[PDB]
């Protein structure tokens, strides 16, 4: 074991195919939401599969959360969690039957156990959940949707990005129920992907979603949600679903809202409402800056990016629309001043950094990008 320090956290990790999982390029990840809770102030959160058990510890040491729960089936990580926590915190840790328990300021609950277990176990009881498995979080969804409250706020991480962006077509259908788009715009069409397929399956609960924040970084999808409650809330939710069209030939796209499409080669469903919360994500960027974060300035570089982006569905991408059609085109910079120029808006996008959103018809793009 090795001592490394993210944010206020101490931690012991594994020196090494690790008994225990822990990636120094999740500190930003872990950032975001430590972030988002300093402006939500969830009381009661979870850390479903929490490993050397970081997410919760920082949960803890660096935001209003007053109950902190630890969760991982593994006994190895079970037992570096309880270690990491008494390493941040002092006190009794009382444990009885795979559960430690520490009531200090804040109520800290380590447990050993299958996180469907003991989600089902916590009945409506958090007001956060973060889901951060090993690739796809589908085998926790349905049970962190009741699980958490039903206002509660819902964190999920989908790290293999190969049935999302349409590297594994089979898979995707298996695991999200949708059709994926390979090519330029499948960062977001994934992320969409994701956010529709939570929407979808909270709906049986008569529970609707906002989207509070939901991005795309370095292979990994993210999405944090606030559920709604209500039937009717659960019916407006669904009416924000759709599907996508594309022109391989033209890189143009064509978007039908609806819970079925209605035209051959349609790609989705997909959440075709906004991927971010305007306020929330503005606060964001003011919050980063005033709290020690582990990767401050990563952290302010991609909140700074989201706020400014353009919350519209999809892109244009500069340099795959130029080989599709075969054609020279100017640079993004160029192009966003023109654009603005012609009096549309226009901004870069976190999804692509050849991409960009704007309220600018397909052939109007077209014309202004061209040499
Ligand atoms: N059914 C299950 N219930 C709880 N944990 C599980 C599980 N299946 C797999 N896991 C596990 O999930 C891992 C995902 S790695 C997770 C990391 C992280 N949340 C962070 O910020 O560091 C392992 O620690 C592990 O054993």
């Amino acid at each position: 074991l090795i001592e490394v320090q993210e944010g206020k956290a101490k931690i012991l990790i594994p020196k090494a195919d690790s008994p225990v999982f822990y990636n120094p390029r999740m500190a930003l990840n872990r950032d975001i939401v430590v972030v988002l809770l300093n402006i939500l102030n969830p009381k009661i959160v979870l850390d479903a599969l929490s490993a050397t058990g970081i997410r919760g510890i920082r949960f803890a040491l660096e935001t209003p959360a007053e109950e902190v729960w630890l969760n991982d089936i593994s006994e190895d990580a079970y037992e570096l969690m309880k270690r990491n926590v008494m390493l941040n915190f002092d006190g009794e840790l009382r444990e009885s039957k795979g559960r430690a328990i520490l009531k200090g300021e804040k109520t800290i609950v380590i447990n050993h156990d299958d996180a469907n277990r003991l989600m089902a176990e916590r009945h409506r009881y958090f007001h956060f959940i973060d889901l951060d498995p090993f690739g796809s979080p589908m085998e926790f969804l349905d049970t962190a949707l009741r699980s958490a409250k039903r206002r509660g706020i819902l964190g999920v991480t989908a790290t293999d990005g190969a049935p999302l962006c349409g590297a594994h077509p089979r898979a995707c259908l298996r695991k999200y129920l949708a059709v994926p788009l390979r090519g330029e715009l499948c960062h977001e069409v994934g992320t969409r992907i994701l956010v529709g397929v939570i929407a979808r399956y909270a709906a049986k609960y008569d529970l609707g979603i906002d989207v509070i924040l939901a991005y795309y970084k370095d292979h990994y999808f993210r999405a944090f949600v606030k559920l709604k409650d209500g039937a009717r809330k659960g019916d407006e939710t669904l009416e924000k679903l759709g599907y996508i069209y594309f022109d391989d030939k033209t890189g143009k796209f064509e978007l039908e809202q609806g819970f079925l499409p209605t035209r051959p080669n349609a790609y989705g469903p997909v959440w075709l409402g906004p991927l971010k919360d305007e306020k929330i994500v503005s606060k964001m960027v003011k919050e980063a800056e005033s709290l020690s974060l582990a990767r401050k300035k990563q952290a302010l570089k991609l909140l700074k990016m989201i706020d400014q982006e353009l919350d519209i569905p999809l892109f244009y991408d500069t340099h795959a629309i130029g080989r599709r059609l075969k054609i020279e085109t100017k640079k993004v910079e160029e192009i966003i001043s023109a654009l603005r120029e012609q009096g549309y808006e226009a901004t870069r996008t976190h999804f692509s950094p050849t991409g960009i959103k704007t309220s600018a018809p397909y052939e109007v793009f077209i014309e202004t990008i061209k040499r």
